DNA sequence: CGGCTCGCGCA
DNA sequence: TGCGCGAAGCCGAT
């Protein structure tokens, strides 16, 4: 409904019913940003047609507690400074902490919400939220792909098995979705603390924090700063002195040659259309061209269709058959070693490429994009079962990882250890024909010594 | 039937 | 280092 630079593809009802005369609420969930936001850009509009204002709600659950304190700064630290962008263009954020299901659907009452818009997010919780949300509310409610260049429901209408299928099908549609933003314009109509809620949060997860022995944490939070503003800066940078030299030492951990984006597109602090037109438009190698775009686009946005056409993106059942026989005939192989989640999660481990990339992990909360295929595929060599590796691997990931907790996630460690989104391999014990990774392959590749010894 | 985001031999 | 084969199941264009 109305707008000339708006694609009504990346919307889509979720209910019917009568508009109602107060203002457009927007359910923030995913995409935390002002700028480049189609779901903000799309309520301010909607709230334009209607001659009403436009107000953000940011629901606080209780997840924060399974995650650690590296997350819940970053995330809350973007926030303050989100809260002082909308309030700069006369849009009023709410932030509200319980259960979404029943804290927006009261807030849409108290509130007199006219119309109700939310990002749009694959995970199994957020459909739990919505669908509560919907038996709650009376007003129209709408979901905004603002995550994605091409929204998740328009890319594909079924479960892709490899990129190769689904890279034509992305590359069709980019000349339609790949396009500018419009600039967010401000409210002509006006109408909790984000500091105690962080000090709050911050005392629950203290017992829970990594510590060394001297109990020093581990975690070092200077690598990457939050927030909006600092999102912009990494791109640029990333683009000026990175993006030539990214197709030949991507695959190189020695070399901090990645666009460490990956924590602000989780949270949704920069926009990855933005960073595919900046790219786009940059005059460097066209074989790093290629290479990056293969995976903010293709990898990324198929992750969000592995998980949104898949429920069970998180177990073994979203295997394909091949990878689900082989590792069922292989589970009485004796297996050369068994490591529990805490000789895991500390790096206790007789491998010393695998304990330095953990101790990446623990400490930047961003392990190398390449040691974290070796670092999960070890885990399923020296586990009990498939079930047990993936249920490590999945744990230390949403727990240590500033990017956790996120679609490239679930799919990235089906990936290692289901094959998903891969092909069968040489037999092999334990693993049968999950594509394999040994440490004298890396040696070829890198120098591992200058890695083991950057991080003990 | 062609070709897919590893190890390994060889220059 | 970069290149080409090997080992493996299956989708998708016909
Ligand atoms: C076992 C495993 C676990 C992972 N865990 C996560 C996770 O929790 N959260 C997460 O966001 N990514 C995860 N990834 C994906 C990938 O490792 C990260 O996107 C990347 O390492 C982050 O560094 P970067 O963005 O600077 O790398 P870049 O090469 O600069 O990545 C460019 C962008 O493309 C996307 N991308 C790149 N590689 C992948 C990939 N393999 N799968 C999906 N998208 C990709 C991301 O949006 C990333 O920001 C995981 C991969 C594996 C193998």
């Amino acid at each position: 409904p109305r707008g000339s630079h708006m694609n009504p593809k990346r919307i889509r009802a979720l209910k019917s019913g009568k508009q109602g005369d107060g203002p457009v609420v927007y359910w923030m969930s995913r995409d935390q940003r002002a700028e480049d936001n189609w779901a903000l850009l799309f309520s301010r509009a909607i709230a334009k047609e209607a001659n009403v204002p436009v107000v953000v709600v940011f629901c606080l659950t209780d997840e924060f507690l399974e995650a650690g304190i590296r997350q819940y700064e970053f995330m809350l630290k973007g926030l303050q400074e989100l809260e002082v962008s909308l309030s700069r263009k006369k849009i009023p954020s709410f932030f509200l902490r319980g259960d979404p299901g029943e804290k927006i659907s009261r807030f849409v009452k108290d509130y007199n919400a006219g119309t109700l818009v939310t990002d749009f997010s694959p995970l199994r919780i957020k459909n739990q939220w919505i669908e509560k949300v919907i038996s709650g509310i009376s007003i129209p409610f709408f979901e905004v792909d603002a995550h994605n260049v091409v929204p998740c429901w328009e890319a594909s209408q079924k479960h892709e098995y490899a990129a190769h299928t689904f890279r034509p099908k992305l590359y069709a549609l980019l000349p339609e979705f790949l396009e500018e933003f419009p600039e967010l314009e401000p409210n002509s109509v006006t109408p909790e603390t984000l500091s105690d809620v962080l000090e709050t949060g911050v005392k629950a997860l203290l017992p829970e924090r990594a510590l060394l022995k001297n109990k020093d944490p581990l975690f070092e939070p200077w690598h990457f700063e939050p927030g909006e503003k600092a999102a912009k800066k990494v791109m640029e940078s990333f683009i000026a002195d990175r993006l030539d030299s990214y197709g030949a030492l991507r695959n190189d951990p020695t070399k901090n040659m990645l666009s460490n984006l990956s924590p602000y597109l989780h949270f949704g602090q920069i926009s990855s259309q933005r960073v595919v037109l900046e790219v786009e438009k940059a005059e460097s190698n066209p074989g790093s061209k290629k290479a990056f775009l293969d995976e903010i686009l293709i990898w990324k946005e198929i992750s969000d269709n592995f998980c949104y056409y898949n429920p069970g993106y998180d177990g073994f059942e979203s295997f394909p058959s091949w990878a689900k026989e082989s590792l069922n005939a292989h589970r009485n192989d004796v297996r050369s070693h068994i490591y529990t989640l805490e000789e895991f999660e500390a790096g206790k481990t007789h491998d010393p490429l695998w304990n330095a990339s953990q101790m990446e992990l623990l400490s930047t909360g961003k392990m190398h994009g390449y040691t974290r295929m070796y670092w999960a595929k070890k885990i399923l060599e020296w586990s009990e079962s498939p079930e047990k590796a993936l249920e490590i691997a999945i744990c230390l990931n949403d727990r240590y990882e500033l990017d956790g907790r996120d679609p490239n996630g679930y799919a990235g460690i089906a990936w290692s250890i289901g094959g998903v989104h891969d092909r069968a391999w040489g037999e092999r014990e334990v693993t049968g024909k999950i594509r394999y990774m040994s440490y004298e392959g890396c040696k070829r590749k890198f120098d591992v010594k200058l890695y083991i010894e950057k991080y003990s």
